[PDB]
């Protein structure tokens, strides 16, 4: 019995007395052990997780966020789920409910009575009080917000806050002795249900809850009557419209463990069974979300109906949301600061060379720019969920992606048209035409076609990409149906597969031979100039990029060691008919059209984003005034860093807003059916993000 038992931390008696009995109702049915550690606070529980005294601890948006924070930096394993087993979600409302008969509304709260859950909590405090910032004539640090929110109302109780400090916010609270503020069962007022009795008692004008509170601590219609919510609209409307009348979406209350060794499995296992035998109406003996006559929310919330396992992606950043993380975060700044952030783009850059390049850039763009980074495309897209970071060009593939997380395509890189429009003044309107997927090799093997291509060596941009992987993969799975994809060929070099495949095989990493199948520029084979150099220097038999870069890499068009002597007339295409012709042909001799790389960004970001990129390519474009004087955007020498070298401006997408639309329906539908063969923790994260 290797495994003692999930030790939980408890931040109250009566808390520690329902998981006492948890663990005993827990053995008595002979399932996973459960210990129980005692404490004062949360913080007290996060330290106790950090350093080993516990294991888990269920907290609110507003802690998961503390408990993020270095030294912690524990995570969020488990969703609470709420609503109803007919709709389930692992998500609820912050609202304002108010007594029926004032006619005050949400903007017109100065000088009145507030009941809050909680300082630092979700509804009851990061919520509201983001909400109210414009009315608080809050000068921002070092001055508490605090501060200002006990000069707003004439008074209110917020459990927690600095009773010295804030008097003014804690004289309506009604705790008894030091007990009164205190951020426990002890004071009456504290959490959901004591926010809301300080409404019922008179005490406040306003309490600042979730949308259940109201129909779990009044059983009768004709109660809840006698209250309303205070829309952000500044209207009042029924209790039961919180769907229409909330001040925030926010993510469920979440277990938490450490990243280091949290035991995840553990704290899973047990909460999976704990939810089948004492689950919401299980058992009679014990009840994991009920609580005794006097409590509420013993360590889950009451009511609750089960837990949503988080997947492993998902930090807490990540789960608390784009919105919800950084509007916490702007509670602790000026308005100066969050709206000079509002008005910089913050680029995203994937390995040094794309981040040299950016900070080069950053330095001349006149505070408009500035420069973030990762070691893969994946932890970029991350980054800009968190709001680290704004934009970034994507590989169509990518915006695959970066669409099912909710980022949105800005602007489109656009290529030479068709056939000459001589450097075109109307690039910026010029509707993308996409760019020519082809499979080139050697014109030397003479008995290689696409009917004979299997087994062979291939050469890939990287794992997820349109020309290097979603259409010549997408082709062959067509065929076979197979989802091993690492036995298509025999070995290749597609960055962004596992070291350990054949897959990874050709691979070259950079020159000390590190970073060995790493999906961005340090390995040497990633992307098309890389893929088209596995091939170049015969590591590969085959390699699936785009058909203007056989033409940049040959005839010196590339002045490097290994592409300083290709020939045009060294390489041709495979076509899909068997048929191979000049690389000069790929109009007649391609897999597939590929839709043209985009800008990607946040929905709150567009706009800004948009006329920013305008700016800069006016600036620093292919015709723009300080380029090649100062500095070039789509120049890089043939590295095709943050851009592709051969961009000749970034365009408007003419109602292509979406991924759906900018993939169009038949890529989105080939590259779904590819993603059934597996799917990235990416994509799992975001899915678990999207329900
Ligand atoms: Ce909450
Ligand atoms: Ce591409």
């Amino acid at each position: 019995r290797r495994r003692r038992s999930v030790q939980w931390c408890a931040v109250s008696n009566p808390e520690a007395t329902k998981c006492f009995q948890w663990q005993r109702n827990m053995r008595k049915v002979r399932g996973p052990p459960v210990s129980c550690i005692k404490r004062d606070s949360p913080i007290q529980c996060i330290q106790a997780i950090a350093e080993n005294r516990a294991d888990a601890v269920t907290l609110d948006g507003g802690f998961i966020y503390e408990a993020g924070l270095a030294p912690y930096k524990l995570r969020p394993v488990a969703a609470e789920v709420y609503g109803t087993e007919r709709q389930p979600r692992t998500h609820y409302y912050a609202v304002a409910v108010v007594k029926k008969g004032g006619s005050f509304q949400l903007n017109e709260l100065q000088g009145l009575k507030s009941c809050h859950t909680g300082l630092r909590r979700t509804a009851g405090w990061n919520v509201p009080i983001g909400t109210l910032r414009p009315f608080l004539n809050w000068t921002g640090p070092p001055e508490p917000i605090e501060a200002a929110v006990a000069r707003f109302f004439s008074a209110s109780c917020v459990p927690g806050a600095d009773k010295g400090q804030f008097p003014n916010l804690c004289r309506l609270c009604a705790g008894t002795g030091e007990n009164k503020c205190a951020f426990s069962s002890q004071e009456p007022y504290f959490s959901y249900s004591g926010a809301f009795k300080c409404l019922r008692d008179g005490a406040g004008d306003v309490a600042f809850i979730r949308e259940s509170t109201v129909f779990e601590d009044l059983s009768d219609e004709a109660e809840r009557d006698e209250y309303e919510l205070l829309c952000p609209d500044n209207t009042r409307k029924p209790v039961d419209k919180f769907k229409d009348c909330h001040l925030a979406r926010v993510p469920s209350h979440a277990v938490v463990a450490r990243s280091v060794n949290g035991k995840e499995d553990a704290i899973w296992n047990l909460l999976r069974q704990a939810q089948e035998k004492f689950g919401k109406d299980k058992s009679p003996k014990f009840q994991l979300f009920g609580s005794p006559s006097g409590q509420k929310d013993l360590l889950f919330k009451d009511s609750a109906i089960g837990f949503s396992r988080v997947p492993p992606r998902i930090d807490s950043g990540l789960y608390l949301g784009s919105g919800y993380f950084t509007a916490i975060q702007n509670l602790r700044k000026s308005e100066e600061e969050v709206a000079a952030r509002r008005a910089r783009v913050v680029w995203c850059a994937v390995g040094e060379q794309e981040l040299r390049k950016c900070n080069q850039w950053s330095g001349l763009s006149e505070g408009s720019v500035t420069c973030s980074s990762a070691s893969t495309t994946e932890d970029c897209i991350a980054l800009v969920l968190k709001g680290e970071a704004d934009a970034m060009s994507l590989d169509g593939g990518y915006v695959y992606t970066a669409g099912k997380c909710g980022l949105v395509p800005v602007l489109a890189e656009n290529y030479k048209s068709q056939q000459s429009s001589d450097p075109d003044p109307n690039c910026v309107d010029r509707p993308v035409e996409g760019y020519l997927a082809v499979a080139v090799v050697r014109r030397s093997d003479t008995s290689l076609t696409w009917n004979s291509v299997k087994g062979k060596k291939s050469c890939h941009t990287a794992v997820d990409r349109t020309a290097g992987w979603n259409i010549p993969m997408g082709l062959l799975f067509n065929q076979t149906g197979s989802c091993k994809f690492d036995e298509y060929f025999s070995q290749s070099c597609a960055p962004g597969s596992d070291p350990r495949s054949n897959l990874c095989a050709l691979c070259i990493g950079d020159e000390q031979g590190e970073n060995k199948c790493v999906p961005n520029s340090n390995e040497r084979y990633y992307g098309y100039t890389g893929a088209f150099r596995c091939l170049a220097e015969n590591a590969g038999d085959v390699a699936f990029v785009k058909d203007v870069t056989v033409l940049q890499n040959t005839d010196g068009n590339n002045n490097e060691a290994w592409a300083k002597d290709l020939k045009l007339a060294d390489f041709a295409l495979l076509c899909l008919d068997g048929k191979r012709k000049p690389v000069t042909e790929a109009r007649s001799c391609h897999l597939a059209m590929a839709p043209n790389h985009a800008v990607v960004s946040r929905m709150d970001k567009v706009e800004r984003l948009k006329q920013v990129l305008l700016h800069q390519q006016a600036k620093f474009g292919r015709n723009g005034s300080d380029c090649p004087d100062k500095f070039c955007l789509f120049q890089s020498e043939t590295k095709n860093l943050l851009f592709n070298d051969n961009t000749e401006c970034l365009a408007r997408l003419h109602g292509k807003t979406t991924y759906e639309k900018y993939l169009g329906p038949q890529y989105v539908a080939g590259i779904t059916n590819l993603k059934k063969c597996s799917t990235s923790p990416l994509l799992e994260a975001c899915e678990f993000l999207r329900k």
